[PDB]
């Protein structure tokens, strides 16, 4: 049996895992879910291969995370109970007939490796964030760097050739160029990398090509293997689809790469204003867009403003990101550039307009506009704001600039590393192989 232990709830943890979980099935292994018992009583399981097990978080009846919405203190409570009952879990497992043979596990949840230690279970920590970011954490974990981290820490970096482009003082990751705002996210961020060492593997959802110097350093500091993009083989065209949505039949309408898919992700709020100058800037563009507003954020948007996006616009509270990015309607994705977000836009082709908020979506952002030559990026005003006319001139840019050209010649350079690392003897596929072998 290999556990599979992702962050409780967020969808950015949770689909690269599986998808992983789904090759070790292809090699063999027999893959399990772990997650708590409120998401479990309420989402359908992730079915074949996978079997399902539970632990808790406190809050098997309520959302804990809506209970306490302070970060330290839902963390603490998650610690308290997770570790508890991953620990009756491992031995109510091996009971049962089937003891775990390794726990990958989301470092994000850093008790989860001296609880499986202690039970005898051999452990792979499963980074979900960019190698760029994670070694930046991992400097500061190691007592090589200082916090707060500032962009002269980032040019040693640079200059040492870690880090494949200079990081300024908007796209150091503020977790730790700026603590203060986030002590929780700070200590969090710092953790994973508190113990890696112990673990039996180490792995990050990436691929080399992409980000080379960095997955480098990743792997002879840390050990950390590239096994990404860890997403559904047949996006990745990997021989070893279509849905009902409505949204999907309104893209089935609109010419070649003429629409604007717009997200800020599963966790960021925005407030009236904010929601007020991006859907006016979506209008404005005059591009068809897919606007996803979720449903815990959609009272927030005025009827005029819908109205105003009903004539070449859909808002939605979800939509199948993949299959819309796979979609020869789609002609490119303003995004928080969130990473399992980001990875999507390159295995599809996709050219990015960024707009990020925190954690690791300020330096993709930079990577987007800079090294990978994929999108540009949303300038904010003096004052922090985004303006309207701002994400107009963005649309605009990266759909008929007169560098249009090269965001897509980029986007389609990249989509194609990423599905060679993914298939047979590419760079992620080996690293994934090697680590079935282990375990079987
Ligand atoms: O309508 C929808 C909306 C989303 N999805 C899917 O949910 C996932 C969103 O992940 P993404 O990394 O972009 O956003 P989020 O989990 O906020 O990212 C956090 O977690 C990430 C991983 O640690 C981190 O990089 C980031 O900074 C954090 F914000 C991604 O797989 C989408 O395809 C969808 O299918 N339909
Ligand atoms: C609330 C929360 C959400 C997750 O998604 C976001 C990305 C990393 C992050 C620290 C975490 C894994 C953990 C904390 C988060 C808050 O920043």
């Amino acid at each position: 049996q290999v556990l599979l232990l992702p962050f409780p709830a967020a969808q950015g943890h949770t689909n690269p895992m599986l998808q992983f979980g789904r090759r070790l099935a292809y090699h063999g292994l027999r893959p399990t879910l772990v997650t708590t018992r409120y998401v479990l009583s309420t989402t359908p399981p992730p079915g074949d291969p996978f079997r399902v097990a539970a632990i808790s978080d406190g809050f098997d009846d309520a959302s804990g995370m809506a209970a306490l919405p302070d970060p330290g203190e839902y963390l603490r409570t998650l610690e308290a109970h997770g570790a508890r009952t991953l620990a009756e879990l491992l031995l109510s497992e091996a009971r049962a007939g089937r003891p775990a043979r390794v726990l990958v596990y989301d470092p994000h949840l850093p008790w989860a490796r001296r609880v499986a230690r202690a039970a005898g279970v051999a452990t792979a920590a499963f980074l979900s964030q960019p190698c760029a970011v994670d070694l930046i954490y991992g400097e500061v974990c190691a007592r090589r760097l200082a916090l707060p981290v500032t962009p002269t820490d980032a040019r040693g970096l640079y200059a040492r050739g870690v880090l494949g482009v200079e990081l300024g003082p908007d796209d150091v990751p503020p977790f730790v160029a700026a603590p203060e705002l986030t002590p929780a996210f700070c200590e969090q961020s710092i953790e994973q990398f508190a113990g890696l060492e112990d673990d039996d593997d180490v792995l990050v959802n990436s691929f080399s090509d992409l980000e080379p110097k960095e997955a480098a350093y990743m792997e002879s500091t840390w050990r950390a293997k590239t096994i990404g993009p860890s997403l559904p083989s047949f996006y990745l065209d990997d021989g070893r689809f279509r849905s009902t949505v409505p949204c999907m039949e309104w893209l089935d309408k609109q010419p070649p790469r003429s629409v604007v898919l717009v997200s800020y992700g599963t966790v960021s709020t925005f407030d009236v204003a904010k929601l007020e100058e991006l859907g006016n800037g979506l209008c404005n563009s005059g591009k068809p867009f897919l606007w996803v507003v979720r449903s815990n954020e959609e009272h927030k948007l005025s009827v005029q403003l819908r109205k105003k996006c009903e004539k070449r616009g859909l808002i939605v509270p979800f939509c199948p990101q993949l299959e819309v990015l796979a979609h020869k309607a789609t002609g490119c994705f303003l995004s928080h550039c969130g990473w399992n977000s980001t990875l999507e836009a390159i295995v599809n082709g996709v050219p990015l307009v960024a707009m990020p908020h925190w954690a690791d979506q300020p330096t993709i952002s930079k990577y987007v506009e800079s090294l990978w030559g994929m999108g540009v990026r949303v300038q904010l005003d003096k004052s922090g704001i985004l303006q309207r006319e701002e994400v107009e001139r963005c649309i605009r840019e990266v759909m008929d600039g007169d560098r249009k050209e090269d965001y897509r010649r980029n986007a389609t350079r990249l989509m194609k590393k990423a599905k060679e690392s993914m298939q047979e003897g590419g760079s992620s596929d080996k690293n994934i192989a090697e680590f079935a072998a282990k375990y079987s």
